[PDB]
């Protein structure tokens, strides 16, 4: 029996997206997978770091500091019910799937402020105590990406530069960071531009790979893989 | 004389961040330099990019798609008062300086709404019109970036690499896509880690930079510079 939280920041169910999700979560629950989706834009997820965070009385309320008010927050379990109900998913979960648009060679910002806010000092690192002594260690993860872009844009002498460089931030700068073993992006080169049968060949194959999801080998996460 | 405008992202203005705007700032208008702050969480900037962003009527409302829809509202001048209020700034600015701590190797989600939902389609870029032909060609742009992580840590064989490898998605796939010509970033390393004289030594590397700055060229923003 294995957990699946879907982190999923799209604001249509009718986009390419919204099909990949979709997909995601029909083949991993014939499976028999236990499985959950974050959909941010339809929780109006907040994606602010900032006082609210923390409920009741702040740690000093003269100088704010939020990495340190957070910190203590979960420690002493006082961050914002959003927050704490994200990182309950996130503990009992064996693998976390992100799906999203690429923005700006990044997460959309709803997606940027669940990772900034969700994962805090104490839940999913200390200061030390990251990237092997992370605490999310055991867990996988997995980007599945959508771009403007075509694969042709995305090769090293592209106008764009290869894949792995954007990925950098996000796989080693976060992930690994945390202590998740990363599994291989799913990247999902230019839908709005390829033909109504190679979308259906690129969803089809995000639904064959789930198949053996369970069965892959972690990316070695390092310099020399993305650069 | 010149126009800048500096996109701030700190919630304290205690803090180290605040400083160097601060300082920014008091360095610029001494210079007798025209500057603007959008202070994000003062603001209480919006960072999602909803059809909340969109006025008019949607091109196609059976299926939103947020890059077409704000591509259309822009030419149409149907997109939200708070995003055309940040555009006009950078439309008139020469300059334009990001000042955040770094979050996940990257900018604060409310740093990174400002450049999803302010730089759209028809204003900061086109298809074609990007990179080098971008619309926001002629403009200057600086990162001033904050740290957790040491220099130390941020080296080619630091547990971080090197700081550059970060800088990627911002300066290139970002700035320079828009047409920007990218100034140099300040990295101000670990300054909770820094002593008291090392900490006044980066407020004041930081003011003095800023009194050459017009003097500065570009960097080459390429995969070989970031990456070797
Ligand atoms: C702020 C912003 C920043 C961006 N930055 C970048 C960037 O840095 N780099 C980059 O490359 N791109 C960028 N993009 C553009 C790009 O659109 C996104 O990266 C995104 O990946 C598009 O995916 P989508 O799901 O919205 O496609 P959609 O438009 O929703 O889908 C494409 C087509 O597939 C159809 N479809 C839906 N379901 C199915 C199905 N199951 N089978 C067949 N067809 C289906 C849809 O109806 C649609 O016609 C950016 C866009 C925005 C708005
Ligand atoms: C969600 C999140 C994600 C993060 N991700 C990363 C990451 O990926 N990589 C990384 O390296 N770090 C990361 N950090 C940590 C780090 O704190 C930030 O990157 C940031 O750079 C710290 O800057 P600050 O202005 O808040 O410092 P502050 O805490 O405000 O400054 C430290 C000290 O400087 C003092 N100071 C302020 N002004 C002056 C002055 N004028 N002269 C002398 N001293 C002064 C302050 O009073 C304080 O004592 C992350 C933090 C958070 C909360
Ligand atoms: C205040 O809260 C955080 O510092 N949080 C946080 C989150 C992700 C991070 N990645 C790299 C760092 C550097 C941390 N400092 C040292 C000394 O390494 C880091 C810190
Ligand atoms: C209107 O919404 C966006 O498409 N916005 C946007 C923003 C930043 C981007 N960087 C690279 C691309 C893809 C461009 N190539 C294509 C379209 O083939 C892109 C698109
Ligand atoms: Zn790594
Ligand atoms: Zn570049």
């Amino acid at each position: 029996g294995k957990k699946v939280l879907i982190v999923y920041a799209h604001q249509e169910p009718k986009s390419f997206n919204g099909s990949l999700k979709n997909v995601a979560v029909d083949e991993l629950s014939r499976q028999g997978c236990t499985v959950t989706v974050s959909d941010l834009y339809a929780m109006n997820f907040e994606p602010r770091a900032t006082d609210k965070d923390i409920t009741g009385t702040l740690s000093n309320p003269e100088v704010f500091n939020y990495g340190v008010e957070t910190h203590e927050a979960y420690k002493q379990r006082s961050l914002a019910s959003d927050i704490t109900d994200e990182q309950k998913k996130v503990r009992e979960a064996d693998l976390v799937i992100f799906q999203f648009p690429l923005y700006w060679f990044s997460v959309p910002a709803i997606l940027k402020g669940w990772m900034d806010r969700v994962l805090c000092q104490g839940f999913a690192f200390d200061i030390p105590g990251f990237y092997d002594s992370g605490l999310l260690q055991g867990k996988l993860a997995l980007l599945s990406v959508t771009t403007g872009g075509t694969a042709e844009m995305y090769t090293k002498t592209g106008v764009n530069g290869d894949s792995r460089y954007f990925l950098w931030p996000l796989q080693h700068g976060t992930l690994h960071f945390c202590g998740f073993k990363v599994l291989a992006p799913q990247i999902s080169f230019a839908p709005e531009i390829a033909s109504e049968e190679e979308r259906k060949g690129m969803v089809a194959a995000w639904s064959q790979r789930l198949q053996t999801i369970w069965k892959e080998e972690p990316i070695p996460c390092t310099a020399h893989w993305h650069f």
